[PDB]
């Protein structure tokens, strides 16, 4: 199968990873929107906006399926560019939701949504999970995180102070904290020894992974199989430097 | 006169007080392109595009004068823009430079340029400062001040650890600091602060405000006396959060 996946940048590798390790595509189609990269401290009307103009993009690569590997286009864009388009895509919150379903069995245990200002803001995430009969629902704009781990602030005291910021102000400790948002994996750790430093817990919260969680769905809904091609054929394609993004998947993902 | 003020978004609003301030226009457009800010973290030729576009889109409005009060479109878009336009253009980068020049006689000054990761990868300040003599001259990629800024962390802990992680690798003892960016101004107080309290400093640096320094120059070069009508008509575009825009506008300008 071929497919596309869109991002408002880099971050979408996060989803790129799982996708390549679980070998489920053979050719794949990466577009991040890099000239107006971050998309999360946007307002709707611009975002869903830039998710029509993203479909636009893959007309002539002629994928079948589409994935929306940023979680703040996921949040907001979705709903409008399904309605535009004749094939299918696919975002990374609802795949999350039936993740949390498979491994969250008590409907009561404290979930904490990690987003996007704007991600945070739709309530994406909130309206899924109540649906999915989940009562117990805190969420956070950790919006400083984005720009720490693009400057590689991936540890040390710096990082330390600003999680600290953003986790003082909560009520509630987490059983489950949702990784809402493309860069907050590369800090699923430090979040993990945050919560385990700061409180007396025998293990840390639950981490939902968007990226494995697409996976997951992928396979099942479409009968995927980690038994496409051993050498998948992928582009980077960006509106801003091309060739970094290039350089970015060399160095990161082998390719 | 009818003059146009184009920033990445709102950051340009520190340039706008000090034009406003200085009744130097009878009438000016704003527009910042706030659907794609930042345009620090970006590469050359998309800035060079983003500046081109703004050019079109001050061609009905009829302005005499554009200011780029961006130092990252300064930086980058500057020549391009004035390749193509039909009236002058104004970055917020020479002005700088003739500031100093004025201020600071002594060529072995320690000038210390503080920017976005673009403006200072440029070297565009480093270049006219060489040019004008001087010999003594560091610059630093204060990348994280912006969205810190953005997100009103104007003071404690987390923005005293963001100031202690640029600021400490410094093996210069600077007299000029240099705002090389829209959003510097919001945090100077806690600059100078924070180098007069961890070295052995005289007296304060000498802080240079883009927004001053331009003001100073279009005085002398315009011959501009500060006898525009005392309260000017100002109008607020941008390619997103355009309400937002307005009503930063009308809080914190009195606009
Ligand atoms: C994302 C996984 C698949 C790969 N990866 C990584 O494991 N680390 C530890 C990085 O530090 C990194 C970086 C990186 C290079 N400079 C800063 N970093 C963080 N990239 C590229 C990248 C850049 C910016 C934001 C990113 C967000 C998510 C994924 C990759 C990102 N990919 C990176
Ligand atoms: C003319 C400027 C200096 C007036 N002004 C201000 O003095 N403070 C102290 C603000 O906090 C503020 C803000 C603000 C509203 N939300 C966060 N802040 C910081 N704006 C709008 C603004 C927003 C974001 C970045 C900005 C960067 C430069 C100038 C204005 C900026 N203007 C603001
Ligand atoms: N990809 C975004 C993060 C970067 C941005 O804000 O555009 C997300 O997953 O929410
Ligand atoms: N206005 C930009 C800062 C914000 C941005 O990165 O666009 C500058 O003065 O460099």
């Amino acid at each position: 199968m071929k497919i596309g996946v869109f991002d408002s940048g880099v971050g979408g590798f996060s989803v790129l990873k799982s996708l390549l390790k679980a070998r489920l595509f053979d050719e794949i189609i990466y577009y991040g929107d890099s000239a107006r990269v971050p998309y999360g401290t946007k307002d709707p009307t611009t975002i869903k906006q830039f998710g029509l103009e993203a479909l636009d993009f893959f007309k002539p690569h002629e994928i079948e399926l589409l994935i929306v590997a940023c979680n703040t286009a996921s949040a907001l864009a979705l709903e409008e560019m399904q309605k535009y388009s004749k094939i299918p895509i696919v975002g990374v919150i609802e795949p999350s939701i039936l993740a949390i379903k498979r491994q969250v069995e008590d409907k009561n245990a404290p979930i904490l949504v990690l987003g996007t200002k704007a991600t945070i803001q739709s309530n994406a995430y909130d309206n899924a999970l109540k649906q999915q009969g989940y009562l117990n629902i805190s969420h956070l704009a950790t919006s400083l995180f984005v720009p720490l781990i693009e400057e590689s602030i991936l540890e040390g005291e710096l990082l330390e102070t600003c999680m600290h910021y953003y986790f003082t102000p909560l009520e509630i400790l987490p059983e489950v904290i949702i990784l809402g948002c493309t860069h907050f994996p590369l800090i699923a750790q430090k979040i993990e020894g945050y919560f385990m430093g700061h409180f007396a817990l025998p293990t840390p919260p639950l981490l939902i992974h968007s990226g494995d969680a697409i996976v997951e769905y992928l396979q099942q809904k479409y009968a995927l199989k980690n038994n496409a091609c051993t050498f998948p054929k992928v582009e980077f394609h960006a509106s801003g430097d091309v060739i970094w993004l290039e350089r970015q998947a060399k160095e990161w993902l082998k390719l």
